[PDB]
């Protein structure tokens, strides 16, 4: 009979295909609830993400459609793969939810951040993170929103990126993380490939200090935290800032730049051997190359991949038009 079935997993009904059994709520994002399950057909575990009415508004629509196409086409070892996509509805009129099925990962970088790691693993995760971004950039995609919660890993240290970044008002009660956004983004100065290097850098630092590098209630408190530790950017940086934005920045209380050995002492890095001592200086070095405010003077993805610390692994549519676009994308 019916190719599906429904079980209650929280507060939203999950109506999925017979092949997926034993649903277990593993998490929730800002666009969909996620479940772990067993796929009788493939005989393996998978993750299922439900998107409720992804055509309700431009924001959710533009994102679900964007993901539905990219996660479909673009494929890389370091970018979560799509196993299948389906909808329990039978026609465009009835069309309601879209379910994304992907390989089941073990955890978030948030959980990895809450634990000390060796240089072997930290640099490996960092290596894969750069490969993914590399593939993304080559595919003409610049994430611009990389963060610990969007990067997943497994027990064997394999890493993969979840979403594909940005391309705006919502009644959504939950705020979005802004701690890992690059100076360019925070101040809308135009950007380029290396804008994601900043995100990476904020993440590598947090894996060291085990605390969010630049926290803040808004981009105001956010910028201060950046100039407090890295120091006011060089005058040549402001000449690239709009006359209105520059004003605000230049009229801000100047600061001195705390050296990197200070921001990241040795008590955070392992040095019980000559190997870890060296790896510490190399790790701290890369940080000072990524965590640079001025893009022009910030290391690129291909250079960071050459670093000795890493190279050791070498439109405007309506809610009705959107529903249409997304539906057909579902059913090829
Ligand atoms: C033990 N780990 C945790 O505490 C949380 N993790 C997060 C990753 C999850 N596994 C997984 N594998 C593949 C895709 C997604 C996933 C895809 N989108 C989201 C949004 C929120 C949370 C998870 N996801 N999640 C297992 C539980």
């Amino acid at each position: 009979d019916n190719q599906f079935y429904s079980v209650e997993v929280g507060d939203s009904t999950f109506t999925v295909l017979k092949r997926y059994q034993n649903l277990k709520p593993i998490g929730s994002g800002a666009q969909g609830i996620v479940c772990a399950a067993y796929d009788a057909v493939l005989d393996r575990n998978v993750a299922i993400k439900k998107l409720s009415r992804p055509f309700q508004n431009q924001t959710h629509a533009k994102r679900a459609y964007r993901e539905l196409v990219l996660m479909k086409c673009v494929n890389h070892k370091n970018i979560i793969s799509l196993l299948n996509v389906f909808t329990p509805q039978k026609t465009l009129e009835e069309f309601q939810d879209v379910y994304l099925v992907m390989e089941l990962m073990d955890a978030n970088l948030c959980q990895v951040i809450q634990m000390e790691l060796d240089h072997e693993r930290m640099s490996y995760l960092l290596y894969q993170m750069l490969c993914g971004i590399k593939h993304l950039h080559s595919a003409g995609i610049i994430h611009r929103d990389l963060k610990p919660s969007n990067i997943v890993v497994k027990s064997d240290c394999t890493l993969k990126i979840l979403d594909f970044g940005l391309a705006s008002f919502m009644m959504t009660p939950y705020v979005v993380t802004r701690y890992y956004r690059a100076p360019e983004v925070i101040l809308g100065m135009g950007y380029k490939e290396n804008v994601d290097i900043w995100s990476v850098g904020c993440i590598m630092g947090e894996m060291v200090r085990h605390k969010i590098l630049f926290p803040g209630r808004d981009y105001i408190d956010q910028w201060n935290k950046v100039i407090e530790q890295l120091g006011t950017p060089c005058p040549e940086f402001m000449k690239k800032l709009q006359p209105t934005v520059r004003n605000y920045v230049e009229n801000r209380p100047k600061y001195a730049g705390l050296t990197f050995p200070k921001l990241f002492p040795d008590s955070l890095f392992p040095a019980d051997s000559e190997h870890n001592k060296l790896k510490a200086s190399q790790a701290r070095d890369l940080l000072s190359k990524m965590l640079v405010i001025d893009p022009a003077k910030r290391i690129s993805v291909d250079d960071a991949l050459q670093h000795p610390y890493i190279n050791v692994w070498y439109r405007e549519h309506t809610i009705e038009e959107w529903k249409e676009l997304i539906y057909k994308e579902v059913m090829n």
